[PDB]
C-alpha cells in the first residue's frame, strides 16, 4: 500500500490510508 500523498489510485484504493485521490495521491 501507498502511504499518505503518495501516488496512487482511488480506482482500487491503492493506499495504506485506505482512501487514496481522484488526483492520484493518497
Amino acid at each position: 500500500c501507498k502511504g499518505k500523498g503518495a501516488p496512487c489510485r482511488k480506482t482500487m484504493y491503492d493506499c495504506c490510508s485506505g482512501s487514496c485521490g481522484r488526483r492520484g495521491k493518497c
